[PDB]
């Protein structure tokens, strides 16, 4: 499963909470179950954390180490996932990002624009991830997967044209997760 | 110029011709996305005539209206994008 994170917390403390949340896999992603989900940690220092979740698909965790990598599995009465996503951050790489522009703009009921130029970086960067929010109403958090290739992407969501979406576009590093750049509304 | 998100309007002024014209034939294409190259036919007569589907606005646009003789073509009038 996809899983992603969220601060939910005070910056000043050295520590930061950490929430995750993955989409349940689909029947075909499934083979016919996937019935437990596990959790493995791991840090700089490699220390591995191993925790099973089980039928929940969140999962909160707080640790004062700049950086730590998530890799989350699932268990199946076959055996354990095989391949599964990675994500790395660290605090000096989350204090600089590339992206330049951004830009928002309802062409329909059902659609919305986004468009960025970004500054050259000097490492690889992978995917964006790019999530909004509703100012007027504090909503679930939505957001979906982006490539790095592609340079203009149209979003296609049902909306609600009175309500006013923030938009923010994060960028991803190997071993760290630039800070984003935060619109409150449609340009 | 956009008047919604999915509409154009296309406004001219026609300088005065010594030989006669009947209509015209109306052009937009984008740069970037290279789209196909669509027309609706225009009257020399009307001057706000727009056609309206769904467009892009930060995209870069390419209009151009050519004027048509009963015997020849004219060279095109070909703009940069919507201002
Ligand atoms: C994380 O997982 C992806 C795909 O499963 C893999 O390509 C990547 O090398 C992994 N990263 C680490 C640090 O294990
Ligand atoms: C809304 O307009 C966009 C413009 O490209 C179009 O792709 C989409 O199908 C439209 N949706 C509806 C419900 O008409
Ligand atoms: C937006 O386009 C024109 C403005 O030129 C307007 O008359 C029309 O009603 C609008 N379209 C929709 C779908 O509301």
């Amino acid at each position: 499963p996809e899983f992603w994170r969220i601060i939910n917390g005070d910056t000043m403390k050295k520590e930061k909470n950490v929430t995750l949340l993955w989409k349940p896999l689909m029947k075909n992603d499934s083979l016919c179950s996937v019935q437990r989900y596990v959790i493995n940690h791991h840090t700089s220092c490699n220390g591995t954390w191993s925790e099973d979740v089980g039928n929940h698909t969140k999962f909160t965790f707080l640790w004062t180490e700049q950086a730590h990598t998530v890799t989350v599995l699932a268990i199946n009465s076959i055996g354990a996932s095989v391949a599964n996503f990675n994500l790395t951050f660290s605090w000096p790489m989350s204090k600089v990002n590339i992206v330049q522009s951004l830009s928002a703009y309802p062409l329909n009921s059902s659609c919305v624009i986004v468009s960025w130029i970004l500054s050259p970086s000097d490492y690889k960067l992978m995917y964006f991830i790019i999530e909004w929010k509703n100012l007027n109403e504090d909503g679930e958090i939505k957001w979906l997967r982006i490539s790095s290739s592609v340079k203009k992407y149209y979003i296609h969501d049902h909306f609600i044209p009175i309500e006013k979406y923030q938009f923010s576009l994060y960028p991803i590093f190997m071993e760290g997760v630039g800070k984003p750049k935060i619109i409150n509304s449609f340009t």
